[PDB]
This record gives structure tokens, sequence and C-alpha cells, in this order.
């Protein structure tokens, strides 16, 4: 089990001003550290954040968090369940800022809620350095859904933070699961992110900000636009027919919809052509890395735990150990190993 620690700096808060925190299981025989960012949509104005506070309060507050959580999937410590990193130090960072991990704004006389996702990540890293992260060789910042987008927005800031604090030997890497979205034409929008950034005081990576400039930082929330600007190594996991993508596209089969779905898969495939570390199966699903049966899906005969191990070796092409795995077949479940 992973044990809850609320942040000692109580000014780094969830939406309602309660302290943020993290769940930790140490592995004293390991110099590898996995920090995982939870997902769960977002909110972007007073009215829809108020609604989220009524029926999704654990995503806005630490007041009701449990003292422990069980690690699953890539967060499991059993080799049978996690062939990749079962002996690592494990950290689960709850998502309680509703800002895709981008915010840097405190609650105040003018702000009903605090949006501090970017600061929560920095403070967790700071406090872990006294609990053994100072001796790490690799820090893998991972996340699913909104947490996968959060990896893309924050991995280079973690790398800069550790450099400026005096830890140049820690290698920072990212693993973004189900957070690679397309700003495509709907079957039947980006305004939500633009409004959110202003409501959250949201921050994006500096090189991407300099490309798109003021008023256009929403572009940096889209993987295919922010990824080329990043310096840390990043592995991208993305279903070709992601259910959250299709929901925003207003898709729930005749010729028009057939062509729409086939075009979505082809566009997703295209955006990953120049991403050398990636895993993109032709399935209709959403998230993968913390579910218990994450080992089952394969692309071209290679599972995701194997592909991640091959990535580790590459950062020391490899014979029989591939790291770029993108399906080419054009319809959901044309890969027999898709989850049911
Ligand atoms: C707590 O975090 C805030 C926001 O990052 C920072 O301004 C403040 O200095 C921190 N407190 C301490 C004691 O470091
Ligand atoms: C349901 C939903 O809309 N999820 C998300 C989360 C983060 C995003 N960043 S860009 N588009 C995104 C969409
Ligand atoms: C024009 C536009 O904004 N299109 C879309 C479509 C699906 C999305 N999923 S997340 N952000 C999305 C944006």
């Amino acid at each position: 089990d992973l044990r809850l620690h609320l942040l000692l700096n109580t000014s780094v808060t969830c939406n309602d001003g309660s302290p943020a925190g993290y769940y930790l299981k140490e592995s004293r025989g390991s110099r590898r550290w996995l920090l995982f960012l939870e997902g769960g949509w977002y909110c972007f104005n007073r009215e829809n954040c108020d609604s989220r506070y009524d029926t999704m309060r654990r995503l806005m507050s630490s007041r009701d968090w449990p003292r422990t959580r069980t690690g699953t999937g890539i967060l499991s410590s059993q080799p049978e369940e996690n062939p990749y990193w079962w002996n690592a130090n494990m950290v689960f960072i709850p998502y309680c800022s509703s800002d895709v991990w981008s915010g840097a704004s405190s609650k105040s006389e003018k702000n009903e809620y605090a949006f501090m996702g970017a600061l929560i990540i920095q403070e967790v890293v700071r406090e872990l350095l006294g609990r053994g992260l100072s001796g790490a060789k690799v820090l893998l910042l991972a996340g699913s859904s909104a947490g996968g987008t959060g990896v893309l927005l924050n991995v280079d800031r973690v790398a800069e933070q550790l450099e400026k604090l005096g830890y140049p030997a820690i290698q920072v890497r990212g693993l973004a699961d189900s957070g690679w979205f397309l700003d495509n034409k709907q079957y039947r929008p980006t305004e939500a992110i633009r409004r959110g950034i202003r409501y959250w005081n949201g921050v994006v990576p500096e090189r991407c900000r300099r490309q798109f400039q003021e008023g256009e930082e929403w572009n940096c929330f889209f993987g295919y636009k922010v990824y080329p600007t990043l310096r840390s190594p990043v592995f991208v996991v993305q279903w070709l027919f992601d259910e959250a993508q299709l929901t925003v596209d207003n898709v729930h089969v005749q010729e028009g919809l057939r062509l729409y779905i086939q075009n979505l898969g082809r566009e997703l495939r295209h955006t990953l052509k120049d991403v050398p570390a990636s895993f993109a199966p032709a399935c209709l699903s959403h998230e993968i890395i913390i579910r218990s049966h994450w080992t089952d899906v394969q692309v071209k005969g290679t599972s995701l735990p194997r592909a991640l191990h091959c990535w580790d070796r590459s950062l020391h092409p490899l014979k029989g150990c591939p790291v770029h795995l993108v399906d080419s077949c054009p319809w959901p479940h044309c890969n027999p190993s898709c989850p049911t």
C-alpha cells in the first residue's frame, strides 16, 4: 500500500484551500522513482466548478481522502502485475486542482477556488528530496488522461527545478498516457481551455509559449504541438480511437461516420510518425497504465511493459526490443488484443 502524506507547506492547496498531498511507498533498494499524475477532466468557470464540488469533491479537496491506496498496474510492486518497474519507489499524486495540472493561482478575496496544479507538482518533488529522491538515478513523471496532458505541460519544469536545486545527476523523463488529443473537426471546443487558462492563471512550457505567444497558449495543451518543444525524453501511450476524444467529437455505422472514424485514426497515426518512443493500439478505450491487466495488449507482438523496458535500454535501434509501436490497421479492434 501507498501511504498518504499531506504537504507540509499548507499554502499549496486543492481547489477549496485544503492541503494537497501525495501517496508514497518507498523501495530502499532502488534508485528509480515513479511519480504518477491522476486525471479526471477539469472545470473552467464558477458555475461548472461549483457543480464539480457537489458530486466530484475528492477531485477538489483532500478533506475526505483515505489514509492509504493500493498500487495497481505500473504502480504495483508485484512483478506478475508490473513486469516493468515493480521494485521502484512509487508515488501517486491525487488530482485536486481541476486545471489539467497547469494552474498557479491561490484562493483569495477575488478567487473562490485555488488552481495550483503546477505548484503541487513542484512542492511534491521538493518534499520528496528529503525522503530519498535526492539519491535517485531516474525520475519518471507519468500520468493518465488529464494527468497525461499534465506530464507534457510539466516534465521540463521538473527537470529545470532539480537542476536549479543542485541535483544534476537525476534523469527526468515523462510517460504520457491517454493525454494526446486532436483539435479536430467534430462529427456533429478549444474555447474551454482558453477560458480555463485565464481562470486558473495557467502556465505552459516556455519554448511552446514563445512559439504561440500571448493569447494562444491553449495550443500547448495539444500533444502534437507541445511535444516537439520538449527536451526531456517522453514516451507517448495513446489509443488510436480514444473514447474521450470521440466524446468531445460528439460520436457515440453508415458511410459518413465510417469515413470520420477512419480519418481520426489516420490523423492520430500521422501525428505519432516522428515520436520515436510510443505505443498506439487500434482500440476504442481510454487510459491503460494503472489498470491491473495493462500487460495484456500488444502491438506487433510487443506489450507495453516490454516497450517501456526497451525504452530504458535505449536511454543507456535494438534487436528484438522495439520502442516505436503504432498500429496501422484502420478500425477499432482490428488488433485482436484490444481490451473488451
Ligand atoms: C510554500 O509554497 C508557496 C508557493 O509555491 C511559496 O510561495 C512559499 O514560499 C512556500 N513556503 C515555504 C516555507 O517555502
Ligand atoms: C473530457 C475532456 O475534455 N478531457 C481533456 C483533458 C485535457 C485536455 N487537454 S487538451 N484537450 C483536453 C481534453
Ligand atoms: C475545433 C476543436 O476544438 N476540436 C476538438 C475536438 C476534440 C477534442 N478533444 S479534446 N479537444 C478537442 C478539440
